[PDB]
C-alpha cells in the first residue's frame, strides 16, 4: 500500500515518507520552476526535519549557464559534489521529476528521460523525510511501489478500485498536444458520468458537468484566472474528493469545487481520459 500524496504543498516543504525509502519506491514530484523568484530550488531526501543529514540533495541551479548539483550531507558536512553540466528544467515551466529508489542508487528522471543516477552514500533506510525549497511551486508529490513511465493508450480507461470517498485523490500528469482542440477527464459510475472535466482550447473554457442516463446537466464554467492549460505544454491535475464536493487544481493552483450530484461515492469507480493529450502518469 502506497501513502497518500501531498497536494499543492507550500514551499518550503517538509513531509514524512511513510515507511521510509524502500527498494522499488518511486517518488513523483510535479511542480513548476518560478519565473522570476530565485536561481535555484532543491529536493532533499533526508533524516528528520533538521537538514543536517540529507542522504540525497538534488539541486538544479539556473546559474553559470545552468547545471545541477547532487550531494549528500552527513552531520552538517557536505561530501563530494556530483554535477550535471546541462539543465533539463526551465523557469516558468511545469516539470515531471521522478525518483526511483533501487538497492544501490536513485534513478532520477526529468520529463521522462533518465537524467541522473546517484549511488547511495547513506543507507536509504535512514531517509524518512522529503523536503523541497527554493524557486519552485508544487502541484503534488506522490508515492508508488514498483515501467517508471509506461505508455498510456488513448483513450485511457481504468478502474478506481474502491471508488471515491472523502480524502480520496486522483492524479494525472500529461502533455497537451500542440494542435489540441480539447480533452476530457471523466469519473464514472455505471452508465453515468459523475464528473466530466472538459478543457476546450478552441472555446477557451473549462467545462464541468454530470451525465445521468445519457443526459447532461447544468454546465459549470467558472475559473479564478485565465485558461490554465497551454498547447504543447506538460501539466498536472489533481482531483480531491471531499464529503460534499470535488476540489480540482491544475499545476498546483486551485481552480474550482464541484459539488457532488451523484452522491454514492464508492460507485464512482471508473476513470476515463480522452482527447488531445498524451498521458504521463495516472494514480487512482
Ligand atoms: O456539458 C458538457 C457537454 O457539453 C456538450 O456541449 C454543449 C455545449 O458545451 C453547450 O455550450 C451547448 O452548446 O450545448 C452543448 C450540447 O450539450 C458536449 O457536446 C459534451 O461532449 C459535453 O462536454
Ligand atoms: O554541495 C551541495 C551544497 O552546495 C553549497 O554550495 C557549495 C558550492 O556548490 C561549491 O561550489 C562551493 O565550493 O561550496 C559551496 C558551499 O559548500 C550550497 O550552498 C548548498 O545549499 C548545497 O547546494
Ligand atoms: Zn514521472
Amino acid at each position: 500500500g502506497s501513502q497518500a500524496p501531498y497536494l499543492s504543498p507550500a514551499v518550503p516543504f517538509s513531509g514524512t515518507i511513510q515507511g521510509g525509502l524502500q527498494d522499488g519506491l518511486q517518488i513523483t514530484v510535479n511542480g513548476t520552476v518560478l519565473s522570476s523568484s530565485g536561481t535555484r530550488f532543491a529536493v532533499n531526501f533526508q533524516t528528520g526535519f533538521s537538514g543536517n543529514d540529507i542522504a540525497f540533495h538534488f539541486n538544479p541551479r539556473f546559474e553559470d549557464g545552468g547545471y545541477v548539483v547532487c550531494n549528500t550531507r552527513q552531520n552538517g558536512s557536505w561530501g563530494p559534489e556530483e554535477r550535471k553540466t546541462h539543465m533539463p528544467f526551465q523557469k516558468g515551466m511545469p516539470f515531471d521529476l521522478c525518483f526511483l529508489v533501487q538497492s544501490s542508487d536513485f534513478k532520477v528522471m526529468v520529463n521522462g528521460i533518465l537524467f541522473v543516477q546517484y549511488f547511495h552514500r547513506v543507507p536509504f533506510h535512514r531517509v524518512d523525510t522529503i523536503s523541497v525549497n527554493g524557486s519552485v511551486q508544487l502541484s503534488y508529490i506522490s508515492f508508488q511501489h514498483m515501467y517508471p513511465h509506461p505508455a498510456y493508450p488513448m483513450p485511457f480507461i481504468t478502474t478506481i478500485l474502491g471508488g471515491l470517498y472523502p480524502s480520496k485523490s486522483i492524479l494525472l500528469s500529461g502533455t497537451v498536444l500542440p494542435s489540441a482542440q480539447s480533452f476530457h477527464i471523466n469519473l464514472c459510475s455505471g452508465n453515468h458520468i459523475a464528473f466530466h472535466l472538459n478543457p476546450r482550447f478552441d472555446e477557451n473554457a473549462v467545462v464541468r458537468n454530470t451525465q445521468i442516463d445519457n443526459s447532461w446537466g447544468s454546465e459549470e464554467r467558472s475559473l479564478p484566472r485565465k485558461m490554465p492549460f497551454v498547447r504543447g505544454q506538460s501539466f498536472s491535475v489533481w482531483i480531491l474528493c471531499e464529503a460534499h464536493c470535488l476540489k480540482v487544481a491544475v499545476d498546483g493552483q486551485h481552480l474550482f469545487e464541484y459539488y457532488h450530484r451523484l452522491r454514492n461515492l464508492p460507485t464512482i469507480n471508473r476513470l476515463e481520459v480522452g482527447g488531445d493529450i498524451q498521458l504521463t502518469h495516472v494514480q487512482t
